């Protein structure tokens, strides 16, 4: 029974070694924050408006200003090999085949180049600073080889406490590749290239990102830039006034700070303090979780773990039939509600509980 | 032990085949809304007025200035002769035998005609529209063999996705007719008797019907019109403007879309905007869930489950004995909360919780 | 281990037969009721006051303007023969070793004559009329042989609909004696004397018994006279307004209306609106619930089920020995929150939760 | 597996005999209150700010005007010995090792001159008052072997009721000493030396130590002293206004009334009240409930049972393994919340929830 993303966690936890699935699933500390992720979908019912035509529907939106299928995103996931061979490509063609964008990780098994050359859907690739040098390379690197689009992930200052890895010891799979920093010279001595071989043989990023760090980063990258990570509308707005395109709100699905807020409670401020685009992420299971936060204002919503257990039970395959599957609901959702354009969701088609 | 709606659930869960169950009880994906639509009782609480002469209690009231022994009715619920044999019939005695109207569905068992021709109590026609010259040939039968209301179903534009008939490949039952499109024609060429086949050849209805086509059927039946399946008070108010004679706020128990409000949560709003008949259904199965409704301003309250328990337990004696356990509950429910005459009720008997 | 009401609900569950228990226990319909009547106390937490001098405690306390013990009584429950021998005797007798009233039932196995003249304490008569002169009849008994108080109980208009018995299939022990009711002539013939007969051979009161009619009683009671059963403090104040002393807000334990508000929802709003005694009972199982109450403006609280476990598990002993954990209990509170004199209760020693 | 406290408490019940356990580990009554000590840090999430220069944190922060590592004390707890032998010097001898005070019982099982002579850390005295002169006497030799700090506990006028200790029969363990109260005489004869015998051979403590009282202990006392057991601002407020240099809200870790808030509900209110340190115990074991408290204003938090866990599963090591544990947690979720100088904490890193 493949129905829902629920019935694809099921089949990836049969698939996947214990410690892997562990690792994929896990949250931090107590996983309170990934059942809040989840709960707070019920804090909004729908209030469906009857007698509309809803025979001809449209879920095609416009996300920072260009069209795609529908207002989905592959997020940015690191280690996608170790669920399935190649994974990373299997998401990428996935998303291009469902007509949205797929974020490659900085963690990715697959370099910024080689998906570059085997796919040509919109990639987006998603940065981790742990080197400003190194940085600044691979953001060059996905500039020269056609990446539209620029994430700065800044929700892992440190690494989140996640119990079950403790537990378990989880090491990152030895088949498995940290591309992107592939290559990078040694041999050569000097604080840097000695300074940079000290942080990349370190497991932890630059904590010390900051404002000022965002503004580097904006004149380094002509295209559209995001900051992912964010839990406040300040931030968010902060991030608008320092050059940023637009923001992805998001706890990062719960595996960073347990007590966090889900960014579902700060999403219509962020909309209405910033004027620019509000993607989310963090939670996202059900078509009806996705229209609630569309209906909230939210750009787009990206997903993490529903896409990769589509992956890791079924590969690519299974990453189609997951976006298939969503798809419907959404639209299957749209005409239930009465709002047949996905561009017309408003907060009016719900209800606070 | 038959002494409530839930001891007859229990005993329907035993005679009916899983499948036929799960059908009848199941919601739409999570089925948080079922849940939801149980739950949202609880909001409320009595506050009996003590010292009140309750020795002669009524439950006699009006509906739709129609009067009626209680104020409930066996709403529209199709393929009623897979849960019992000539189901729909035995529904309809047992709601005569009462002193309240039935409601026959489009997609019954048994031919509008024919339950006419056998039951003389006062009788409904819930109507569905899949083609609209079909649906227009089965509201004049509707008119011309006796139905004194006609009730317009609007939740259902596209299909509820119900995983549990999903797992169990649930099919329409063979010994299952579809009796109200019975003999229409084919062999006919052209545009409709073509689009008309195309449409009937297909498990979805017209997603189309909007506010005009309300209007068109508005004058097409001379008597009492009732919209069914409205969530705000806003549509219920338009459906009395666009010539409605009354609503029926329903989710359609939870089985269209799992994250519906209740009706329960707009009932108060729809009786003050409308200042019309306010009837309403979706998870009701005890006399005080029932007396709460009415207090609150309903109308009436249509049954969907509960007399259903009935039948598939019991046929027609199982309908019969749910009715006299709920009709002894409103009454004993009255009694106890001071409340004589059912037509009294008021939102003063009720604390919000 | 006995050292709270709950050790004793479960020894007496061990001692009595199951459908015993199941009619001491149960409650009406769903039996959302009584556990509302026990999770309603957490909505207040205490705030106490630190550095108070609680060297020296008192619990003493007046009712009605008459001191005791402490601010309990050993409420009205019939039948009780049927948890003990002679259980009437043994819950007065405990009550009066413990320096608090105790409230004979009109449904007791021991006459109001006999009680009176096998317990000098101080004993109320709660009534229920099945019939007006009959009535009449066991008040002015009462009268006459010492009760100082009476008591009218007003929520059981009609029985509640308690599904237990009825699995059980119910019926009062044979060795059981409707005493009150004993002697009460036949063979006579005329409306009343067969308006009479009619009446008691019925297992419903006086459902038309009302405003008017208190009045009629009130008139034939000289002294302290109270209702009980009240769940608003509209009601409670026209009690006052007629004539009452005091009222006793109740929901008569869970047992007759499933969905009726526990009287602590009331409590304070009664005591404001009426000025007079406002004695409650209904969900009380700990010394912390009783103090909360009391803090709330209670005048007293009627133990109903809690000293009945101890009667049906250990007889008089074990009601005497409900009653002084419960004082200790109430004693230890008092020192805790840093109010040695019990009369000194106020709700600045709660929180709203 | 050790890497929260939570793993250590499982390893202390697996060591401890289930009475001690049980002694340790239990609660008043129903044991609401220790659950309420726990839930109540989901009332509120953390708001993360980002791109904050997070790569250089402290915890280092000024308790009483006194710098210590971080804003953590080793509170008052009687008979560690039970626990593990020697249990007093485990515990400060860990905490002193982490840069923190560590407060010594008056039911210790170490004297207070043994523990000063064996320990050079910041030793803090917890004061209860059975007899006023015996008071007197510790509190002038807590003062002469240099204790900084003296803590009045006053919410233990009377015994908690824990029944776990009831059904265990639970007796202080023989190879246990009251130390503390060891030596003082007796033969002889008169009032006091009588009235004092009659004190100690007896388990409660002085219920009349009022406000008048600590006024007496103030002027006893000549360097910093803190009034613990506080649920409320008004008295938090009223120790400061007697004197105090500031108070420890506290509910005892819900060993004493069942029912009593949560100190964390009138936290924020305290500190704007008092202007006083505000310092707070009961239910802390994630570093995030701590920096929960210090965000509301807490000056610091005193761990009761969580390094207790760490004594009774591994005596000082376990002790020293969940400071190191705490002290990692609190310094991630600065990092994550954005906060990198623990003294710059706010409000403002909080959502109510
Ligand atoms: C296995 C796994 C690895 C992740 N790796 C990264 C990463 O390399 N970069 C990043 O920006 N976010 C990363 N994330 C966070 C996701 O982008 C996203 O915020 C999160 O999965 C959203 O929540 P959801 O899983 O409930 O959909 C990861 C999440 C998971 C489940
Ligand atoms: C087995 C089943 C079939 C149904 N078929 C129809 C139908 O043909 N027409 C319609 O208007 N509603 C239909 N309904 C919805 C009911 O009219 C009603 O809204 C619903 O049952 C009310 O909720 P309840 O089941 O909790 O009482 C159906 C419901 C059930 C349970
Ligand atoms: C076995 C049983 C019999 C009762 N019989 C009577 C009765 O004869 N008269 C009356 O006024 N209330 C009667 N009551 C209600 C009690 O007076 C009281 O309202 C109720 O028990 C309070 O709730 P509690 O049981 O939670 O304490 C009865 C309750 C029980 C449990
Ligand atoms: C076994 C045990 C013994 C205690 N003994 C004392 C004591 O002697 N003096 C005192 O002031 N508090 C005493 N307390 C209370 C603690 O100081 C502190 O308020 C409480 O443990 C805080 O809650 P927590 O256990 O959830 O951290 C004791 C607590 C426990 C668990």
């Amino acid at each position: 029974n493949l129905f829902n993303v629920e019935d694809y966690r099921k089949l990836a936890q049969k698939r996947l070694p214990k410690m892997v699935y562990d690792y994929l699933e896990g949250g931090a500390e107590d996983e309170y924050g990934v059942k809040h992720n989840r709960d707070v979908f019920q804090q909004w019912r729908f209030k469906p408006k009857r007698l509309v035509d809803v025979s001809r529907r449209s879920l095609q939106a416009e996300v920072l200003g260009k069209r795609q299928s529908m207002p989905l995103l592959i997020g940015p996931t690191g280690l996608n090999g170790a669920l399935w061979p190649k994974g990373d490509l299997a998401l990428a063609r996935a998303a291009t085949k469902a007509g949205i964008p797929f974020v490659l990780s900085t963690a990715s098994n697959m370099s910024i180049e080689d998906l570059a050359r085997q796919c040509d859907g919109d990639l987006w690739f998603q940065l981790y600073v742990i080197h400003r040098e190194i940085a600044q390379g691979m953001v060059l690197k996905a500039l020269h080889t056609g990446y539209t689009t620029l994430v700065l992930t800044t929700d892992v200052a440190v690494n989140g406490y996640r119990e079950r890895d403790l537990h378990n010891r989880f090491k990152i799979p030895p088949f498995l590749t940290l591309k992107n920093f592939e290559g990078i010279d040694l041999g050569k001595m000097d604080k840097a290239n000695l300074e940079m071989q000290a942080a990349l043989m370190s497991r932890q990023m630059d904590a010390s990102f900051n404002w000022e760090a965002l503004r580097w980063l904006r004149d380094l990258w002509p295209h559209k830039l995001l900051v992912k990570g964010l839990l406040s509308a300040e931030d968010a707005d902060r991030c608008i006034a320092e050059g940023a395109d637009g923001v992805i709100l998001s706890n990062h699905g719960g595996r960073q700070l347990d007590c966090a807020i889900s960014p579902m409670e700060v999403l219509a401020q962020s909309v209405a303090k910033t004027g620019k685009p509000v993607l989310i992420d963090s939670g996202f299971r059900r078509g009806s979780d996705i229209v609630k936060a569309l209906a909230l204002g939210a750009e787009a919503v990206l997903l993490g773990r529903a896409t990769l257990y589509g992956l890791a039970a079924r590969g690519e395959t299974g990453v189609d039939e997951v976006l298939t599957l969503l798809k419907a609901d959404i639209d299957r959702t749209l005409a239930q509600i009465g709002c047949p354009d996905i561009t017309s969701l408003s907060p009016d088609y719900l209800q606070n509980e």
